């Protein structure tokens, strides 16, 4: 409360690992789903389905330009991807699949950076 504060955890690493664990996720084999912005012209559905697009590089721009305010915002966008690729998939496709095997690997470098 006001002047009242819990100890200041250090954040200042935290834009550098974020970046980080970007890159180990935009080198993934199975990353190929998730590079660039679905093209809303070309796959039907996609534009009125998933009212919130997100991928990797749309991500990678953002967090270069300062349009992350904290970590948490950052894991938000990287959590839509997964999100919205369940919402448009079936589980038993090659995206769909995809998509699980990213967000465990994202999930774990999560952890394992930061808690």
């Amino acid at each position: 409360s006001m002047s009242v504060k819990k100890p200041k955890r250090d954040d200042s690493k935290d834009l550098a690992l974020c970046s980080m664990i970007l890159t180990e996720m935009e080198t993934h084999e199975d990353a190929w789903p998730f590079l660039l912005p679905v093209n809303l012209k070309l796959v039907p559905g996609y534009k009125k389905v998933i009212k919130k697009p997100m991928d990797f590089s749309t991500i990678r721009e953002k967090l270069s330009s300062g349009q992350y305010p904290n970590l948490e915002t950052f894991a938000l966008d990287v959590r839509l991807v997964f999100d919205n690729c369940e919402t448009f998939n079936e589980d038993d496709s090659d995206i769909g699949r995809a998509g699980h095997n990213m967000r465990k690997y994202f999930e774990k470098k999560w952890t394992d950076t930061f808690k």
